[PDB]
């Protein structure tokens, strides 16, 4: 199961790692995915998780999207984890750097309540332009089911434990 994270309530869990590189080693029943509306994988963690299914999560996506059209700012989507996990929940956190409503971010972080354990990066942190600790305390006063965080950046994941009330 889940090895070297640092408790920080109940039920959130958090480790200084690349989620890919975490997925990998565990294969979680579920993997999230920072995705954005029409869930092009590009950079970020989307970027990493993508490339590590060899584009096979970019082809799906494209399907889904084909067919449903994009997902909502705040919404989610299940799709297979492929290499990674069962499944992949492909979350859209508000992006700050677009001017998306942070507000959004809770909303973002109730869909990780339908699934009871989750692997999951910090919604709207990195390249989406929100506080990293903002997005952490919203998880914490969120997030019901065991989410299990991993944090690339070393110096982040160290704020980011070190600040945590």
């Amino acid at each position: 199961s889940f090895s070297g994270y640092l408790k920080l309530t109940d039920n959130v869990y958090i480790k200084n790692a690349d989620i890919v590189e975490e997925a990998k080693k565990v294969k979680p029943t579920v993997v999230v995915n920072a995705a954005n509306v029409y869930l092009k994988h590009g950079g970020g963690v989307a970027g990493a998780l993508n490339k590590a299914t060899n584009n096979a999560m970019q082809v799906e996506s494209d399907d889904y999207i084909a067919t449903n059209g994009p997902l909502k700012v705040g919404g989610s989507c299940v799709l297979s984890g492929h290499n990674l996990a069962k499944h992949c929940l492909h979350v859209v956190g508000p992006n700050v750097n677009k001017g998306e409503d942070i507000q959004l971010l809770k909303s973002a972080y109730e869909n990780f309540n339908q699934h009871e354990v989750l692997l999951a990066p910090l919604l709207s942190a990195g390249i989406f332009g929100a506080d990293p600790i903002h997005s952490l305390r919203v998880c914490v006063d969120t997030v019901r089911t065991n989410v299990y965080l991993a944090v690339f950046d070393k110096n982040l994941y160290d704020k980011l434990v070190s600040s945590f009330l």
